[PDB]
């Protein structure tokens, strides 16, 4: 196809949670749009500045009403969202995905995406990189790794009170499996019966390039792969080398195109 001379802003709006190939989907939008997209990543290892604002903003996100139309204190909240945002192309994953409904309100023109998979392979994910139970052993060391990073209290407080957000709830036993697929299978419902069905696509893991692409209006990248990375066993060995190493700089290049 001709190159275009595409927009620098939210162009797609991610509504899937964590551990449902939300990586892949930011990595193959980069490499559709080559602009940045928003991700749990992207605060982690390039904009840790940005915990306090998203932390800042869930605690004022109770005062939105939802449009239209558009209140004045709304307004407010969407600002700081937007100024998050720029220079960004999509958003993907936490911090995120909870405001979906209202990215959609900032974004009129952004298409929407939903990634989802099966809950128990979902949650046994979530249970080895982002919600370990609270005695497991293995979360001491994902504790140790999270140090080598940078990452303390604030970041924790952030993936506890987004996951929150996402789903609703004032508070949450993060030790309950059963109440996190219920949580789990409640939010995608939601999604879908939300979002307008012309402005949604249902992507599984799996569905790689095509769906994607038609549903962007963009040719599928020539002779690139569908991205396939950040599984929990790549995950369980980053944290075990930022361990054994101590510093991000000295594996960073065993990790290609994860980080
Ligand atoms: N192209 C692809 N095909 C199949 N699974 C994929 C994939 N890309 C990512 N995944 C899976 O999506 C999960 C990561 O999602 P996220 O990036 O949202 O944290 C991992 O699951 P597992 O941990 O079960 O391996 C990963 O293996
Ligand atoms: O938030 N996400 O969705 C998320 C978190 C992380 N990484 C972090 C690794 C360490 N954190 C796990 C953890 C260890 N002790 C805790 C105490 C309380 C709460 C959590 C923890 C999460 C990585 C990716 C993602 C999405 O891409």
């Amino acid at each position: 196809g001709a190159m275009i001379e595409s927009s620098t802003t939210i162009q797609v709006i991610s509504a899937g949670l964590p551990r449902t190939g939300t990586k892949s989907l930011k990595n193959a939008l980069e490499i559709i749009y080559h602009k940045p997209c928003y991700h749990m990543f992207e605060i982690i290892f390039n904009k840790q500045s940005d915990i306090i604002k998203w932390q800042n903003l869930i605690h004022d996100s109770h005062m939105i009403t939802t449009p239209p139309p558009l209140t004045t204190k709304t307004i407010a909240i969407y600002d700081k969202l937007k100024e998050l945002l720029d220079g960004y192309i999509a958003t993907t994953d936490l911090p995120t995905c909870g405001f979906y409904k209202d990215l959609m309100n900032i974004y009129p023109n952004a298409k929407v995406l939903l990634t989802i998979r099966d809950k128990y392979d979902w949650l046994h994910s979530l249970r080895k990189v982002v919600l370990p139970k609270s005695n497991d052993p293995w979360k001491l060391k994902i504790e140790e790794g999270d140090k080598v990073l940078g990452l303390n209290s604030d970041f924790y407080k952030l993936t506890e009170d987004s996951l929150k957000f996402a789903f609703q709830k004032d508070d949450l036993n993060f030790d309950d499996d059963q109440v996190l697929l219920e949580c789990y299978d409640e939010y995608n419902r939601l999604v879908q019966e939300t979002v307008p069905s012309d402005r949604l696509l249902v992507l599984r893991l799996g569905d790689g390039w095509e769906p994607l692409c038609k549903f962007l209006n963009v040719e599928i990248p020539n002779g690139i792969d569908y991205p396939c990375v950040n599984s929990h066993h790549q995950m369980t060995q980053l944290t075990e080398q930022l361990i054994k190493y101590k510093s991000l700089d000295a594996i960073i290049h065993m990790f290609p195109d994860l980080i």
